[PDB]
Parts: C-alpha cells; sequence; structure tokens
C-alpha cells in the first residue's frame, strides 16, 4: 500500500479525474503527443520557466518531433528570476529556483559538499497527483525511489492548541497518548461529516450526487467507472454541489458539522464550565489547529467548501518526496528532456528578461507581441505566432490588463510609470481576446485573473544536528523522537526534516511554515523581504530569535506537575547560529504562495481554467494561452500548474488548426471539449 | 441634513445602540462618571496609549474626581511606540501618533510651517458614531466645525472596473454622467437586497425580525423604542440572524442577491451577450469594486454578512472630519482632559516600555503583574491593583498566552528567546483569568484573542499642488474636479485631499488606500517596511513609480474613438518627487490595520466584547480588563476602541466593588448586565 517508487505513485493516480474536468484523466491525455500541427515554422514564446512553462515546453517538444522535414518550433522562454536554473547553464539560492519550486543549499564554503537543503516552495506530492508523477517518470524513471513525506501524524507528532496537548502517530487511538483525546473525537466528527464512508450508509453532511464524497472519490479514481457517471458528475452533480456550497466557507462547514454533533451528544461540553456556544467554538478552533493531515487548516478556513472538497476527493494529504536532493532538479530535468524529445525540431532560447506587456498587433502572420526589459532595463519587442503566458495571476495582471478591452488604433506600451522606454504598437487588440465585439467579455477574463486570491505563505528555516533529536529533553513516542509539531504558538507547523544530502548529520529545521493570517502575524519580525538573509553569507539570527521566543511558553503536560518552558523552545534554540533563514512568498513578486479560492471565486478561477477553449472560435484570432496553477482547480500543487500547461498546449493545437478539434489526439480532445466553452460556437 | 459641528454629529447618534449591545446607548452610559469606587489609593496600569487606553484614562480621571479626600488613583501608562504623542510632552512622524491614529507632517525644514498632513490610520468618522462624537465634544466642544469626508460619491468621482467607467456624485442618476449606468443599477439591486426599505414592503433578502434591516436601524436609533424591542433584538432576533448568517460571507450574499435579480430580469445580460453565470459574475465583481460609499468592498468579501450588517445598520459610510489639523490632536486633547478632570486625584506617569507579559502572582494586595522592557532592553516588573490591556489582539497575544492556563507554582517570564532577562513570579495565575478551576475557560479567551482576523491595509501618499486638479485633462463636474478615484488598477481607492494646514496650496494625494488582498498584491513594491521612507528626509520614489505605472493603462471613454493613457496616470505623476510615502500596517507591530470578522469569528470577537463581565464573579478576583477595537464589534473604528474602553472601566468598577453592579451608575449598569456573562459559574 505505500508507494516506494515514481512508477508505483504514477500508476496509483493514472486514472484520477478532478471534478471540474471529470471526463478526462490528464495522465491518459498526456500519454501520447497531444495532437498534430500543420507543417510550418512556428515561433512561440513561453513567459515563465516554472512548472507550467516547462511542462508546456515539454509538450511542445513532443509535438515538434512529429513535424515533417523543414518544419519546426522555435521557443523563446522569458525568465526574469536571476536565480532560475535556466540562467545557471552560507545559503545559496542561485540556480536553485524554478519559480515556486525553490531550494536553498546550506553549505560551509563548498556548495558541492553541503549540509542540508531548505525546500522554500513545493515540497510534498500527493500519491494520486497523476500528472505530477507522469512527469516525474519522464524526468527520473519509474524505478526512482520515493519516501513518505514526514507530515504530522506520519511521524511522531506533538499538537498544541490552548490547554490541549496531544502526542500521536497515525489515526489508530492505540497510538495516541490519550485515546480519549477530544482532538481525536473532533477529528472523527469532521471526517464523518465532510468525507463520509466509501461503502454502506451515507453519513456525510454535504453530499455529491446524493452520496458521500468518499463514494464519488472512488468513481473519479476508477479505471472503468460506471457508464455515464463521469458525464453526470461533470455536467450535473458537481455543478450542483458548486451551486449549493460555493457560498459556504470551510470554517462555516466545520462549525455546522460540530454543532450537529454537539447537539446529538457526540461531542461533550468541554468541561463543566464552558457554555454551549463556547464549547462548539472550542471544538471548531481545536479542529482548525489540528487539520487534515498537513497541519492546521484554521488559516485556510475562508476557502470555499468546494475548494476543500477538491482536496478531499483527491486524498491530498497522502504525500511523498521526489527522488532528488533538491526539487528544482525535477523541473531542470523536464527542461532537458523537452529538448531531447523535440528530436532536433524544437529549438529553445532563454531570455533573462521581464515581460511587461502582451498584445495582438499589426497585420503580419506573427501578431502576438511581447514587450520586455532586460537586466540593463533596455526594451525589447518581439512577435510570435503563439504565446503561452506561464506566470501566476498577480504577475500576469500587468501584462494583460493595461491595453484596454477593444481595438485601439495605437498604443505606447511598456512600463512608462517606471520611466522605462515604451513601444508603439498599431491596430492593437488585448492579448486575452475572448471577443472581437464585446469589451465586457474581454474584461471578464482580465478582471477574473486580477481578483484571484493568492494565499500568503512564509517559511522559517534553520540547520540543526539530527542528533539533537536524541537528547533526553526531546520527547519520544512509539520508539522515535517527535519530528513534527503543530501548534498555536504562532509557528503553526514545524518539521525536523533529515537532510537529503546523505542517517544525515544535519536536518532542516522548518521552524515555521505558515499560511494566510498565520503568516501575516509573523511578517513584522522578518527583517528583510522577501528573504532574510538577502546575502549568501548572512544569517537571519534576529528574526529567528523572535520565533524561538514565540516558543517560550509554559506548557502543562499530563506527565509532570510543574510546567516548564516548552521543550520545543530548547530544540529551536539548538539550531546553529549560521544559516537561519526566512522566505516570505508574500513579498516575493508572486504576491504570495499560490491560489486558494474564497467563496464565489469558482466563477473566476473556472473561467481561467476553461480559457483555452477560445480556440474553438475560428473567427477569433487569439494567439495567447495561460499556464499556471493560478489557472487551475489545484492552486498550490504542481498538479495544477501541469494541468494548466496541458490545457494551454491543447488549445494552442486547436488554434493552430483554425478551430479543428480533430487535430487533438482521441485522448486529448476532452481537454477542450469536456469543458463549457468560453466562446459560443455551433454544436458538433 | 448635513452636520456642521461636533455637537450636531454628537446629537445625531446619541441614542444609537449596536445590535450586540442593543440594551445600551454608549454615549448615554458615558454622560456621567461610570460609577463609584471604594475609598483607597489605587495603583492602576494602562498598557497602550491609543484611543482605547486614553479613553480608559479619561474615564478613570472622571472616577478619580469623585473619590473622597485622602483617596486617589495613580496610573502608569505603558507606551512602546517611540513616535507616540505621549513621549513628545521632509516627513515628520515623531509625536504625531496615538497608535493607529497616525499623522505624517510634510514640511520643508520647519515643521511649524508645513505643506500637508497624511492621515496614515484613522481618517473618516461616521455621523452616528455617538461615542466618538461624545469624546470629540469633550476634546473640542460642541461648537467645533466639521466637514463631510470627501468619499467616493461625496465629491466628483471616477469609477473604473474592467471596461466600465463611471463619473458621478451621489446616487441620483441626474448626477451620473451615464444616468442609465449599469453600475448605478447594480448598486440599487444590492442596496435593496441588503438594506431594504425603512417604510412599506420588505424587500431585503436577509431579514432581521422578519423585516428589512432599514426598519431595525430606525428602532436602534430611536430615543424611546420599545424597551421590549431592544431586549428582543438583543436576546432573540440578532442572535438568530447570527445563527443563520454567521457562516455566509458578504461576497456570497452579494452573489445571491444578484442572482435573484438577474433571474427576475431586473439586471440584463451584460453586453447583451455574456451567459447567465458570466453576467451574474460580472455584476458581483462590478459591485465589489464600487462599494457602499467608501470604495470597493471586494477585498472585504470574506467578512461575514453579520459583520457587514453591523455597518449597514450604522449607516457607516455617512462620514465627517474632525476639527483638527491632525487627528492625533483628538487623542492628545483627551489625554490632557483626563488629567484636568481628575481634579488632582489622578496622577499619571508615562513609561516608554514594551510590556512582554502579564500575570496574577503572589499574595500581596497588588497582584496584577506587568513585565516590560525599556528602549535599551532593561527589564522592569511592577504590580498593580488593576490593569487595562489597551492593545489590539496580535500585540495582546504574547502578553497573555505564554503563562499557561492554570495555577503554576513559579514561572520565569519574559522574552527569553530574544536573550532578554526574565523575572521569576510565584503563585502564578494567567492574566485573563476566567476560572479558578477550568484551564479550558482560560484557554478559550486566549485562543479566541489570538485567532481574531486583523485586516491588512496600506496607504501610499504623495504631495501634489492642489492646482494640478485644474489641468485640462482632469475631468470636472459643475466646475469641480474629480477628487476620488475607485479603480481595479491595483490602487483600489485614491483621494486628493486638500491640506488641512490652511484654498490650500497643497493636497495629500492618497494615491492608494488598500485592504486585504488589494494590499497584499502591492506589498512586494513597498521597498522598506513598515514605512518608506524610514527617515525624515528620504522619499519612496521607486515605490511610488510602481503605483504610477499601475495607473498607466489605456482607458476607453464613451464616445471616444480610441482608448488613451488614463488621465489619472498624469495626475499621479504630478506629485512632487520629495515626500513620496507608504505605510504598511501589515508590517507594523499591529500585524495589520484593524479587526474584521470572518465567517465564524462572531464567537471569538463576542467573547472578547463580553470579557469585562468577569467582574460579576466576585471570588474570581481577576484584575485585568481589555480595551481595543479588537475586543469590539466595530473593528476599524474609534467607536470600537471607545466602546471597549467603556466596557473595561465599567468592569473595573464592578471588580473594585467585589461584584456589586450597583456601584455603576444607572445608565452604565447595562454595559455589564445587558450582555451574556462570560463566567456561567459562579453566577452574578
Ligand atoms: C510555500 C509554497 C508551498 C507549496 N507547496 C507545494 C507542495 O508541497 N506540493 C506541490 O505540488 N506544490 C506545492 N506548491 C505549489 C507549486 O510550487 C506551484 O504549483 C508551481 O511551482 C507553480 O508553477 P507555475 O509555473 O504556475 O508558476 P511559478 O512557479 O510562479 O513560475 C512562474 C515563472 O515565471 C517567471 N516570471 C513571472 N513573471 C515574469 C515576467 N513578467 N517575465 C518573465 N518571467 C516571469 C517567474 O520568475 C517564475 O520562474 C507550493 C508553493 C509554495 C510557494
Ligand atoms: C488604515 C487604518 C484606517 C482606519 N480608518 C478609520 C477611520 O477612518 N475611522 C475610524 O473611526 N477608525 C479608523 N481606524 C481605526 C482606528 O484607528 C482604531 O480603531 C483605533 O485607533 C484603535 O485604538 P486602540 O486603542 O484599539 O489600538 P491602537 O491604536 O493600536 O493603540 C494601541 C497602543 O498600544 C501600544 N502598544 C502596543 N503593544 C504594546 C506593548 N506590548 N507595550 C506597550 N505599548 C504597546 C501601541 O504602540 C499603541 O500606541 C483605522 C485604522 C487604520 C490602521
Ligand atoms: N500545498 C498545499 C496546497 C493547499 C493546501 C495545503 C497544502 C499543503 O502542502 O498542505
Ligand atoms: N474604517 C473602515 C473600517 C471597516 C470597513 C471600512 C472602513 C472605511 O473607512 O471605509
Amino acid at each position: 500500500k505505500i508507494a516506494t517508487t515514481v512508477g508505483e505513485a504514477r500508476l496509483s493516480g493514472i486514472n484520477y479525474r478532478h471534478p471540474d474536468s471529470a471526463l478526462v484523466s490528464y495522465p491518459v491525455a498526456a500519454a501520447a503527443p497531444l495532437g498534430r500541427l500543420p507543417a510550418g515554422n512556428y515561433r512561440i514564446a513561453i513567459v515563465g520557466g516554472g512548472a507550467g512553462g516547462i511542462a508546456a515546453l515539454y509538450e511542445l517538444g513532443r509535438l515538434a518531433a512529429t513535424l515533417p522535414a523543414g518544419s519546426g518550433i522555435d521557443v523563446q522562454i522569458y525568465e526574469a528570476d536571476p536565480d532560475s536554473f535556466l540562467h545557471d547553464r552560507a545559503i545559496k539560492v542561485r540556480g536553485l529556483k524554478a519559480g515556486r519550486v525553490s531550494a536553498a543549499l546550506v553549505h560551509n564554503g563548498d556548495p558541492a559538499s553541503g549540509d542540508t537543503i531548505y525546500e522554500v516552495g513545493a515540497m510534498r506530492f500527493p500519491e494520486i497527483a497523476g500528472l505530477t508523477w507522469h512527469y516525474a517518470s519522464a524526468a527520473f524513471g519509474d524505478a526512482a525511489p520515493i519516501k513518505v513525506f514526514p507530515n504530522p501524524g506520519k511521524v511522531p507528532t506533538e499538537f498544541v492548541f490552548g490547554n490541549r496537548v496531544d502526542r500521536y502517530v497515525g489515526s489508530d487511538p492505540k497510538d495516541w497518548e490519550d485515546p480519549d483525546s477530544p482532538t481525536l473525537k473532533v477529528l472523527g466528527v469532521v471526517a464523518g461529516g465532510l468525507v463520509g464512508n466509501p461503502q454502506g450508509e451515507n453519513v456525510a453532511m454535504y453530499p455529491i450526487a446524493n452520496v458521500d464524497p468518499a463514494k464519488i472519490a472512488a468513481i473519479l479514481n476508477a479505471a472503468t467507472p460506471p457508464a455515464d457517471a463521469l458525464e453526470r458528475i461533470q455536467t450535473k452533480y458537481w455543478p450542483e454541489f458548486i451551486a449549493q456550497y460555493d457560498g459556504l466557507t470551510l470554517g462555516a462547514a466545520v462549525r455546522e458539522i460540530v454543532t450537529v454533533a454537539f447537539e446529538k451528544g457526540t461531542l461533550p461540553p468541554v468541561d463543566g464550565v464552558l457554555d454551549v456556544d463556547e464549547s462548539i467554538s472550542y471544538y471548531v478552533e481545536l479542529f482548525g489547529r489540528f487539520g487534515f493531515g498537513t497541519g492546521g487548516f484554521k488559516p485556510l478556513y475562508n476557502i470555499s467548501l468546494v475548494e476543500m472538497m477538491r482536496l478531499i476527493l483527491w486524498d491530498y494529504s497522502n504525500e511523498y518526496t521526489l527522488p532528488v536532493t533538491e526539487n528544482v532538479e525535477f523541473i531542470r530535468n523536464l527542461f532537458l528532456k523537452a529538448q531531447n524529445v523535440g528530436a532536433g525540431k524544437l529549438v529553445v532560447q532563454v531570455r533573462q528578461e521581464r515581460v511587461a506587456n502582451a498584445c495582438h498587433s499589426g497585420t503580419a502572420s506573427a501578431r502576438a507581441q511581447l514587450l520586455s526589459y532586460d537586466s540593463h532595463n533596455a526594451v525589447h519587442s518581439e512577435a510570435y505566432d503563439f504565446v503561452i503566458l506561464a506566470v501566476p495571476h498577480d504577475q500576469l495582471t500587468p501584462i494583460v490588463s493595461r491595453s484596454g478591452f477593444e481595438h485601439a488604433a495605437s498604443q505606447n506600451l511598456g512600463d512608462a510609470g517606471l520611466g522605462l522606454e515604451t513601444h508603439t504598437y498599431n491596430q492593437v487588440y488585448p492579448p486575452l481576446l475572448l471577443s472581437d465585439s464585446s469589451p465586457a467579455a474581454n474584461a471578464r477574463i482580465v478582471t477574473a485573473i486580477g481578483q484571484l486570491h493568492m494565499a500568503r505563505s512564509s517559511k522559517v528555516f534553520a540547520t540543526v544536528k539530527t542528533a539533537a533529536l536524541d537528547q533526553p529533553w526531546v520527547p519520544q513516542w512509539r520508539g522515535e523522537p517527535i519530528k513534527a509539531v503543530v501548534s498555536d504558538s504562532g509557528l503553526a507547523a514545524s518539521y525536523v526534516v533529515p537532510s537529503p544530502i546523505v542517517a544525515p548529520e544535519y536536518s532542516s529545521l522548518l521552524a515555521s511554515y505558515t499560511w494566510e493570517d498565520d503568516s501575516t502575524r509573523l511578517r513584522h519580525d522578518f527583517g528583510l523581504y522577501p528573504q532574510n538573509p538577502a546575502t549568501e553569507t548572512g544569517t537571519a539570527d534576529g528574526m529567528y530569535r523572535t520565533m524561538v521566543n514565540r516558543a517560550y511558553r509554559y506548557v502543562k503536560y499530563a506527565g509532570a506537575s510543574n510546567a516548564q518552558p516548552w521543550w520545543f523552545y530548547q530544540l529551536l534554540a539548538e539550531a546553529r547560529t549560521a544559516d537561519r533563514f526566512v522566505f516570505d512568498w508574500t513579498t516575493n513578486k508572486t504576491a504570495g504562495g499560490f491560489k486558494l479560492d474564497m467563496t464565489g471565486d469558482h466563477h473566476q478561477s473556472n473561467l481561467c481554467f476553461r480559457y483555452h477553449t477560445h480556440a474553438l472560435a475560428a473567427s477569433l484570432d487569439n494567439r495567447f494561452f495561460i499556464a499556471s496553477d493560478s489557472y487551475s482547480h489545484l492552486g498550490g500543487w504542481l498538479e495544477g500548474a501541469f494541468m494548466s500547461a496541458l490545457n494551454a498546449v491543447a488549445g494552442l493545437i486547436v488554434r493552430a488548426n483554425r478551430g479543428d478539434v480533430s487535430a487533438l489526439s482521441t485522448e486529448a480532445r476532452p481537454l477542450v471539449i469536456g469543458l463549457r466553452p468560453v466562446v459560443k460556437v455551433p454544436a458538433a
């Protein structure tokens, strides 16, 4: 049952279809090239060298290899991040970023002989992330070993909320220190109420298709689902769930579930003095700090229930590592494999330039324009046949939103407010061109993008000797030291991760991994933004000491009468002075970590997810596609960036074929035709 | 009719009762001293010299004057902010702050002859903010003149969302450039749906007591309601509204209202051509950017409907200025008045120290302990009879949450992780002491405080000649230039406010006032945190250029042949180079601007609002009270800070009288007994 290789994870998730794209398994769509292109010499730009852009490049490579003699694809990849791996062909980050897949290498002067790696962005990969594992197989092979990510509960864990402490491993109460824990009771109540049972009676509060979500998850993952089930999910049942529940937050749903359980007597008054509403509140907030398997989702309580349900269906918490020292190696290997698969028909050039503007203009074949600035702030203008905008939404906004929403005789585009040179474009149309006649339709996609929610996130790291865990002051549970701590201290979630450069001498002490308001509460103490230290030779000691100080709390345990300062204070203080670190995604140019949908946001994110269907309108001459986890129903996952890239390339194939969906492979067609189109075109 | 003096505003809202405290008009409670104290020589601490702490001092002065000969009150006021007015007897901030009432004086070398003031925090005051005006009258007199705050719609305004532009004043179509504007139509739909009609048919979607909120607002503002009506609101109908709608976001509510109106045919398909869900979505997001009279509430869409409904009942948008050059003068004048009214019986000393911990300890008469650090990090400990903790929630957390939840024989408290000196306290109980026997009751208050939502906010300012508004490219209405701009450019809300140091030569160009995700999106560009410039003589020129560059957008006006760069880009660029500024409340030690409740947050904030009722439990003997807008149902308003102060002093009086509510005035008594108690046992 535990996957031990890339191939075992890959095969576990190969069939899984997400509910907003329930007709199609993306890994099955990706098994062969996505389609065919007419003979030609295509000039394509990819803006962004992260997971989205690089997956898109790989699929373009697969398409290029199918082109006849004399034809080919030339791709210009724009990548503004000076630390990207694409520009590299104590704490080091240079060359160790692929967007939000971002490593920091801790070393003592020789980066080839390092101590540990801080995984600053992506770090844990669901088993049924089928497209992720599909690409991991392309990058590494099916035989490459993987490990269980050491989430809370997967290793011995301490949980602290208010007066409550729990030490546990797993969900078997035999392996909880207090089998009568209220935490365990609330967890069962919330699981019953949200997920329900895969067999038998339906007990969940928020059914899909009048059944528990556990039953729908099994259908979505089936090799051979019942006839019509996937269509009915896609067109009826999941839309009905959204109609009912997209206006309900995760926090509101947890409180409804808790309230019913408290009324029934399943959850008792917290002790003899708490009133009704206070007891209900305590349980809601207790569950909030505990979570679903990856730490407290209290900070994520404003997400739509729809968004949580996507993660429930996916079994999101059951996560693995990649077969790497640094996760960036996955994206770097995919980039190299893209060039190999192109078979010499794909040529790639990297531009260390920031794109400022996209538009359609002029009367040439190559009408998709990109205006960029290089590292000397010099302007460049380049025209393309097709462009894939592979950047998340706040980075995309300035590129797409400043050209208005209809034809313009001329525009002087660029970063004029910065004092940078502009370029005059003539006969201009917006880049995200949903209509030649309706400014509102053009506005809808732009405004949607600009109002997606980027979740805030920060990570505080230090380097500690792994042997620190063996000290008598670190608790042991079930034969191993505590290596995950979930708490209301302000740190939120903390992990003591063995170094992947190796039992290793060192561990990465992820002292605090925060989301949303948990991150906001810390931000004043970070000192430098987005990264402290901002240099390779510094250490964020002052910042880190503020985190240590949040851990300076008197904690009463059942095992001792006199409360002492929390042991975790001592462990955080055991970290070495050098190489203390924080990265704040919020103050990075991404304006946060990743998209999570609020109530009502489905309508915006889904528009983005379906945007590539514009290629069905042959009379619309739109050359731009979008490729990021921002434009998916899995913001915060490689799987979402990869899904979005698959969408983008499928749309581009249809556009290149002037609206002919038959140019997509049989298995890839549903990527376009299984969605509600964003343009109205005739049936069939 | 428009109010023209402090006294006119004061009388307007004198009776208004908020729905969570519907049995009391706070201005009426505050008219006479709140009660009486036994004879004695009291030693009190107030932590924080903002609006909460200073109003609490004022009320303690009033009490002090009533004490008999030989009795008195000594107050130690702790204020950590070096820029506080309390510590003061180009951009200058020193001496110009009272917490989140914060001015920046723009000058050329002589601060007595400045150019303009930037109101960095509080700036606009609802007419019906009765307690605010009550204190403004204490500070300035009833005769002092006030002005209508130049909100969007109160002065000529441009609104931009997607392809839609409107130019307007108020809500009469005759005063809109496009009287058939869809924007104005959606405002009527959403207002009808949320607020409804004060007379006639009930048209609102979310009734209170089965009627439109407008009807309830009239009852809550009556001199002589029903007695029965107030109690029924307090105990039945507002609680039922909470039960129903605390789990519904404002954004979800807006979409429900728009959906029904679109199905009825009150709103047309957008462009004649977007589909049903695209049309509804467009209208929801259009309304989101337009707002309720103070700019778009899109960034606030995650607040509960309960929270928005408090502001609807209060007519919050109808706002005025104070009779000052800088709003901090209000708080300074209240400080000075506190000392005058204490008639010699009040002694005040100011400490420039940061409180690190509070607790009860020991066996002496004075048990309420405060541990603090001065500006060079020396430790101080002092014991008091009573303590008012007048700091917002994130600042309160470290003070109250690190001592555990029950009796402890001894603790070494302080900022040990910062390397600062600790102090040993013996026989220690938590400061927010709700139980002698329940650690969960103690944990509930602490955990609630720590998880309140501090809304993010930032303000970008520059100095501009007022005459820039007379440039030919600045639009005008009846001779008056546009002075407010509400946009989806990233700037959110922009104002050109005439200097109060005076027609004035200069204006404060509030180039961007953002909340929540609107602020997050900008934050990467701020450069220095929380303030750029950090010095008096620097300028945030690079930051401000990024704001000019967000305004560099092609905007199409009706009738025009082509889009042209937005005129507002030109206006922003007219600001002088010197004195460009941002302040980010999020990276200040407050960890944001002010409390706004998410879905499910009622129970956390309401617990805090009712906390002072612990005074009813005589044997408990808890000496700590809390006083901030964080512990109110008006986070983001002085009114909330003042209400919480009034609560804190009322509770203090009851506690000083060993639980006897007859020590409060007849008018003040409901401050305590009109709320559900926080201690169920013992009764009181
Ligand atoms: C804190 C955090 C935790 C996460 N946890 C996980 C996890 O455990 N598992 C998982 O699967 N995923 C996780 N993710 C999500 C995963 O990192 C993202 O889904 C994925 O990396 C996003 O790829 P992308 O291509 O959409 O965007 P990005 O990674 O943001 O890449 C975009 C690229 O475009 C470039 N760029 C942007 N603007 C421009 C411009 N104007 N011109 C030129 N270049 C530009 C950028 O420099 C960047 O390299 C996490 C992310 C973060 C930040
Ligand atoms: C951007 C913004 C816009 C706003 N707009 C409006 C508006 O237009 N109208 C309106 O009525 N209100 C407005 N408000 C709200 C208003 O400013 C607040 O409600 C009010 O000022 C808060 O007072 P307070 O006493 O609760 O807290 P604060 O003002 O935060 O004061 C707390 C004080 O305690 C001190 N302190 C904190 N921690 C410690 C410690 N450990 N030891 C010692 N001292 C400490 C601080 O330095 C500070 O001086 C706005 C606020 C902001 C920030
Ligand atoms: N990567 C994520 C995205 C969304 C929510 C949680 C996670 C998590 O890793 O727990
Ligand atoms: N001061 C506020 C608090 C809450 C929401 C709006 C405002 C405003 O001034 O518009």
